[PDB]
């Protein structure tokens, strides 16, 4: 039991590190999307003036990268919930302390 | 133990998917870096002439994004090895067939 427990603890540590990366990348993806829209709003300001840009706000993110990024963050939140439940069930079935 | 096997199978799928995304992301980083340098080089050729560029080739990637990207991608090999060995051991210890293509 001792050996399998250590293999499982290593597997869990690996998954947590992958998850942290997934979350960090989703956060960066949202930042990048917002920066990109900020940049386009600035360029559209130079091309058409601020009033015009105010009455065509949807054009600063034509491909809706911001909303897509928000869905990405939602999935990260979902990933966390799935992982927590899965390892908890694994701990219960093995009788091993794997996570904490 | 039928339930545990399913939980472990799922865990393995999740890990393999993470691994592939990370590898794909590093591959994308390399592609992007090469692209960036190839673009700068073309621009420099027309601005300064081919003779000049042929004597200042390192200026196409001043921050070495290409070498940096290559270095990170190279780790994929060790990451694969570590994963295969760990799960092989888990399979042996549990007596379960867990791994996937």
């Amino acid at each position: 039991p001792e050996a399998l427990q250590k293999w499982l603890q290593l597997t869990h540590e690996v998954e947590v590190q992958y998850y942290n990366i997934k979350k960090q990348n989703a956060e960066k993806q949202l930042m990048v999307a917002k920066e990109g829209a900020e940049k386009i709003k600035k360029k559209r300001n130079t091309l058409f003036g601020t009033f015009h840009v105010a009455h065509s706000s949807s054009l600063d993110d034509v491909d809706h990268k911001i909303l897509t990024a928000k869905q990405a963050l939602s999935e990260a939140t979902a990933a966390l919930r799935e992982r927590l439940h899965r390892w908890q069930q694994i701990e219960i079935l093995t009788g091993f302390q794997i996570v904490n």
